[PDB]
């Protein structure tokens, strides 16, 4: 069964063009409008002085 709704609308990954995204959302904290999906946050490096908030 569908019981949590995963799709965050108007969000497109910017590592893989994921949209919308489906499942983890994690924005940067630091760029102003900088969007991964799970896979990319995992497989994708960005700025490292730049720190991601989870958004499920
Ligand atoms: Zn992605
Ligand atoms: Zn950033």
């Amino acid at each position: 069964a569908r019981t949590k709704q995963t799709i965050h609308p108007g969000v497109t990954c910017d590592g893989c063009q994921m949209f919308p995204i489906n499942g983890s959302r994690f924005k940067c904290r630091n760029c102003d409008d900088f969007d991964f999906c799970e896979t990319c946050f995992k497989t994708k490096k960005h700025n490292t002085r730049h720190t991601f908030g989870r958004i499920n």
